[PDB]
């Protein structure tokens, strides 16, 4: 069902696939029926010709990657690199442009080094959070990792896409240090201290000397990353996870105001996440257990869910790290910041009367333990796919309540339950909207797509721009960053054409196309 | 005395200078006698044709910068951008290539915003640490800045060169967020959230969307930065600076071993700096006050200096930040790490019996107060210039003692006093050598240059590479990063040729030349 990419003959694509099998072995080129796991699991498009991978190649080594790229250049065949291809909600493993060949690097799954005394790992793209965690536990190394939830994905791939987690080390790409890259011309480079032969500092110091370029290979089609370093947090002297609940939907305004100073100054040591009722309820319950109506849940049902589950309309999870005197002092500051809000409640794990419970689950994540759960937002409405919209805004009550109002209104009018959170990294607020939908139903897919377009449009007019998005929306989000007639993308295109003149790496990633396709 | 740059006619250079004065006004083009402050203050070269600026232009605004660059392209005339041009020990304001016109941006000195609730500033390149500090004190804003010592320089220029300071915010470029850049083609771009019109998040979130490119404009000739954001630390709830001295030169091995875990885990909240006797003595004394010999100081004199000044052979300055219970807990951990070393002593300010004193001075710096001092290493030998060599290494005793041994041996054999420190950022050790010399004396200049070359060569063979260097050595340091036949510089050159095909921005910065001069 997948078309050849525009400009590429069937002869060309056939020679390429052939030379690919000479490079990796015939068993490691997939076509035809074996392509289905490279499809987006959470379909949005109703046009079945969109975002369709033609083929996949799975190399064993950096140098194989290089040969493939050289062949790609030779026949004009475009590649879409994935590390493990678990980018669910963002298109999974699927390309922007139909007919692109997937460059699957899952087989390159070596943990090249884990260093306990300097707190780092050097990993290939195939390495999962589960495998890294399991390695560390197995060797008994006193290190924590930082994981998404749910905890599927590549350490490399998630970091390159600017992914996040729930410890002090939650900004994954900020913790990156050193990479090896195959450039679009097939040359291989190492960044930072890795460009110096005989260094023992690749993972100890980011910059090296000269222009700092690691960042240009994140959210990018400027090269293929084959090795990447990441800093790992030493196991702390203590760990106390907490949940603060708030009774009223309006509380999120004053909560955000109080969060701002604690986060700017670092009194809260990890990202602060304040989740709406449904998002946290969906960890241990489904909709049909509280309401049989087709549409979003009414208020009386909300109050029932709150009483059963000991949750609020807003649910703030964070954690304390370090020696008990430190944790005690920080807690005093945090708790005092919220004590005077009517209806507030404060919980540590021992205060949770349920044995299967939101805090108990999130406590795992904020300690860097990768988990899958039986229930999460995906099962709230008995199944479906999801998409997320997570634009950046200032940490103010005004911005938080305005986004909650704007988004919840539209989401509910479209027939979806509102599932949103307010996330704070350091100085950055994100109102994150999660929309679960029936990806098998074309009428729902249309509604979802339309809702998504409108949410982005209306958010952008208030000055809130997206930092990470699905393959289907990459062009749209790029057009948000339109200052001076798209001057920044004009520079990205200049760099693209110099590094990749034949435009063979992931055409359209981050809205970057290349001279032959612009 | 300054030659035209190679390839540029006298006609061409004359038209350019003319059009420059049409752009900025005739009063803001300097030539002839007014060029002398653009010379390197600490001459190394004995060839007086090297590193000589032909002229200087001082624009008032971004858009003037753009016009200049467009004219530079038109006549083939190369520019060397400076923010304030206080890069002393690195060449001052002077270019790598003689005949380059200095683009002096000192007049662009607006503090565009200082935001107390979100802890940031947006500054133009002319803004000094002194001016930023003075602004904040004047408005009574509860923010600290992070300053070099001595505290001259541009907030922008120092950060772009990967400069450092002495608070938790000591990695200046890591604290950068958002910039405006004039590209070598004269187009203007804003990075991150600044590329979205109507954002209020330029200084709140680094990435924006897509490839992260801010880094490529650091230590670079890829564009001219005209505005830059930087995060500022909220004033903490307490501040306790300390000095730990060690009696024996050999102690630095075990000291580095003990520093490693404290720094990796962040128990020490700022950079750790362990300075040799002379470097700290030179803050309050000169050589001739303790020894009249021409050569380096003997051991008996060292012991005299230690007893007078309450200093050791090694002197560790750091500081505690936050609420007293936190500072108390961290101090316990730090002090216990070193208590068992024979001859160790521990001081807070009230324990220093001298009123003019190393700890009292460094206490200012580790609180982000910019200062000049009457005495520092520059006056140790009655005057001269300086150069520094600060390569990266792992935080081990073995690496520290090996570098101390290697460097002190050669430095002393050349007739200089050893002045060195062990600096730790987070995971990175730097043995920093400071060499003070008589920049007026050509025999000393020759010795210094030779010593410098040899120190770099021998360090690099042990796997220790430099991250920041003088204009004279930029090509040399680039050749350190030589893996895969200089593959990283080959990529930098690809980017240079695409962004700057006429090679008019700072030819030779970081060893990056451009097609017309390679
Ligand atoms: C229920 C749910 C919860 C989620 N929770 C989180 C969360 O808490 N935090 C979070 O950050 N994300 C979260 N996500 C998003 C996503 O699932 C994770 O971020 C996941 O870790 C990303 O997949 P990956 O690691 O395999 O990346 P990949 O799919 O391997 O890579 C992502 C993209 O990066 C680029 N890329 C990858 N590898 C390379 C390479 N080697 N060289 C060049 N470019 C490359 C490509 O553009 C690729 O499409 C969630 C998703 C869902 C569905
Ligand atoms: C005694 C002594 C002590 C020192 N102590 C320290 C210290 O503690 N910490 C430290 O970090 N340094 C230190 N230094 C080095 C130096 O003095 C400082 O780093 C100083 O702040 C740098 O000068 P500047 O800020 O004006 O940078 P500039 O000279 O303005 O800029 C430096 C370089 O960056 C580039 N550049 C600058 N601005 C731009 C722009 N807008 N766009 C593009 N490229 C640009 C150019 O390559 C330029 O040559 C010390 C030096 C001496 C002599």
């Amino acid at each position: 069902a997948a078309p050849l990419p525009e400009g590429v003959s069937a002869e060309a694509m056939s020679s390429a696939l052939d030379r690919f099998a000479r490079i990796v072995g015939a068993d490691w080129v997939f076509t035809e029926d074996k392509i289905t796991p490279y499809e987006d699991p959470y379909t949005i498009s109703n046009d079945e010709t969109e975002h369709r991978p033609y083929a996949a190649v799975a190399p064993a080594s950096t140098e194989e990657v290089q040969e493939i790229v050289r062949v790609a250049n030779e026949f004009g065949v475009p590649l879409w690199p994935v590390s493990r291809g678990k980018n669910f909600a963002y298109g999974g493993a699927a390309p922007v442009m139909s007919g692109t060949v997937v460059l699957d690097m899952n087989r390159m799954n070596r943990i090249l080094e884990v260093n306990e005394e300097f707190g780092y790992a050097l990993v290939e793209p195939g390495v999962s959070y589960f495998e890294l965690y399991d390695y560390i536990q197995e060797k008994g190394l006193k290190l924590w990792i930082d994981v998404p939830d749910t905890g599927w994905g590549s350490v490399v791939g998630n970091a390159l896409d600017h992914g996040i987690g729930y410890t002090p080390y939650g900004d994954h790409f900020a913790m990156q240090c050193g990479m090896e890259v195959v450039l679009p011309n097939g040359e291989v480079v190492r960044t930072g201290m890795g460009a110096m032969p005989g260094n023992n500092t690749w993972q100890l110091f980011k910059y090296g000397y000269g222009p700092y370029v690691d960042g240009i290979f994140s959210q990018s089609n400027f090269g293929v990353v084959t090795k990447m370093g990441i800093w790992l947090m030493p196991e702390p002297a203590g760990y106390r996870p907490y949940l603060i609940t708030f009774e009223n939907e309006d509380d999120i305004e004053t909560v955000t105001e109080r969060l701002r100073p604690l986060k700017v100054a670092g009194v809260i040591q990890n990202g602060a996440t304040v989740r709406s009722l449904v998002l946290d309820a969906a960890i241990t319950r489904t909709k049909s257990q509280y309401y049989d109506g087709d549409g979003p849940i009414p208020p009386s049902v909300a109050k029932t869910m709150m009483a059963d589950l000991d949750l609020g309309m807003w649910n703030f999870c964070g954690a304390l790290y370090g020696p008990p005197p430190v944790m005690d002092t920080l807690w005093t500051a945090i708790r005092d910041s919220f004590a005077d809000i009517p209806g507030v409640k404060f919980y540590f794990p021992e205060d949770r009367r349920h044995k299967v419970d939101l805090l108990l689950h999130r406590a795992e994540t904020m300690k860097g333990v990768p988990k899958l759960t039986e229930f999460n937002f995906l099962n709230w409405d008995g199944g479906g796919g999801h998409v997320g919209f997570s634009p950046v805004s200032p940490i103010t009550g005004k911005d938080a309540i305005k986004q909650y109002n704007m988004v919840s209104s539209r989401v509910r009018e479209y027939g979806f339950d509102y599932m949103g959170l307010l996330a704070i990294g350091w100085r950055d607020l994100h109102h994150v909207t999660v929309i679960v939908y029936d990806k098998t139903d074309p009428d729902e897919r249309k509604k979802l797509d339309e809702l998504f377009n409108i949410l982005v449009d209306e958010a952008a007019a208030e000055g809130y721009g997206e930092y990470r998005t699905h393959i289907r929306y990459m062009d749209r989000i790029a057009k948000t960053y339109s200052w001076n007639d798209n001057a920044l993308w004009k520079m990205h295109e200049t760099i693209k054409d110099a590094l990749d003149p034949n435009g063979i790496l992931a055409p359209g990633k981050s809205g970057i196309w290349g001279k032959n396709r612009r």
